[PDB]
């Protein structure tokens, strides 16, 4: 089971407006990884310029006291995952990210490292999407075609990051985020969808899940009214 | 070739705020279908309640002087397409729509009816997406998984419907529509992306294409600055 093995920090978004990269969650990253993790394995696949992405993430994690290895600089990404002390998958285009995880044979390897070996996993945004059962509730454009929407399944429910309340000033006739999720929940056997607004994130420790941050999360359950939850809320019931 | 065979009316959105279903484009529908088309074959697959969707579309098209058959009430959808005088694919969830076109074996049948038999095609929003080479530039959530993102290819370029200018009042850190398309244009061999704002639509007659409506279209070319185009603009250069 998961009880003493699963460690996830699932961030909705990397940056608050006017703030620094990972600044709003930097204390939680520090607590989550702890003092005994020396190096973090970064996965930059969600963005096109992997070199510049790794440089940005390395600057921040080195400022936090961690070395940073990018899997795109490893000659054997599978081996890099098998040796990682901690894994951070950054945001970007979720379809591009998931296809690249499949293309580099990393789905099973990351699953084993996190769920069986207890290696801590950080996701930001698209990296949070691929931590879930599937990317059915990403906001991103399908710029490439992954072989499946199934992802790492580190948790069995879906997440909608960057969750956005409807705009009352708006005459735009496109779907609201809630309307899009409602349509998902018309399809067969779909699981709960956790809408993490920007500024909030989910800490998973075994079979415990906790909302952290400074904003509310909107939970979408199939056939039910959406419910709103304050930082500190216990989401353990979403875990098996 | 296409010169005297292809007839498309590609609408960005069905309804102006405060207006009626297809009201803003109803005159163009009338000119496009003409007086000799008696019945329109409707494809409601983009929405979950196909019965209610067909009822809504039937009310409008009957008010415009056309009978309406919904392919979801046909016992052989392929045969219904082969006999259609005109085809209208309505908006909804583009992934759900495309998967259902594939599931009902309608991609080839619709392609033949439109491109070889000269049958007029109307798309609205998601129905405009599936008229293009692929649905890579839909705004919709991947609530189901079609076998491919390739669509009808009635035109060889991509369309982004409901195109939305960035919000200057907004502190939301999610991608702007332009940022999403730019990422598409980082992938290999991608074609032009026509951003149809709400209120504008594309009329295709053979190898001629014209912007119609009351709003501007933003054209995205790979590696180039986006360009803005007024109603009446000649987009024929996007066609082969
Ligand atoms: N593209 C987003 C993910 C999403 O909104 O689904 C990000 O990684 O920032
Ligand atoms: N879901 C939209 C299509 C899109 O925005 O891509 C519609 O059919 O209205
Ligand atoms: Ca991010
Ligand atoms: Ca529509």
């Amino acid at each position: 089971m998961m009880t003493m093995r699963r460690h996830l920090l699932l961030v909705s978004n990397s940056t608050l407006h006017g703030g620094g990269y990972l600044e709003h969650c930097q204390e939680h990253i520090l607590k989550f990884l702890g003092a005994q993790v020396k190096r973090v394995l970064f996965i930059p696949y969600a963005l096109h310029d992997r070199d510049a992405y790794a440089k940005t993430a390395r600057q921040k994690f080195e400022a936090l006291g961690y070395g940073l290895d990018s899997v795109h600089e490893s000659p054997d990404p599978v081996d890099a995952v098998k040796k990682a002390e901690a894994i951070f998958i950054g945001g970007g285009n979720t379809f591009r990210l998931l296809k690249a995880l499949y293309d580099n044979d990393l789905i099973a390897a990351i699953r084993k490292r996190v769920l069986e070996d207890g290696v801590p996993y950080i996701g930001s945004s698209a990296g949070t999407n691929v931590a879930t059962i599937s990317i059915n509730t990403t906001n991103d454009m399908p710029i490439v075609y992954p072989p499946s929407l199934k992802a790492l399944e580190l948790v069995p429910f879906n997440i909608n990051p960057h969750y956005l309340d409807p705009d009352g000033n708006s005459k735009h006739m496109g779907e609201t985020r809630e309307q899009r999720i409602t349509q998902y929940h018309e399809e067969h056997d779909t699981p709960p969808v956790l809408g993490l607004r920007e500024g909030c994130f989910l800490l998973v420790e075994g079979d415990k899940a906790t909302l952290l941050g400074i904003t509310r999360a909107r939970l979408f359950l199939r056939g039910k009214n959406p419910t709103e939850h304050e930082p500190g809320h216990d989401f353990s019931f979403l875990l098996g």
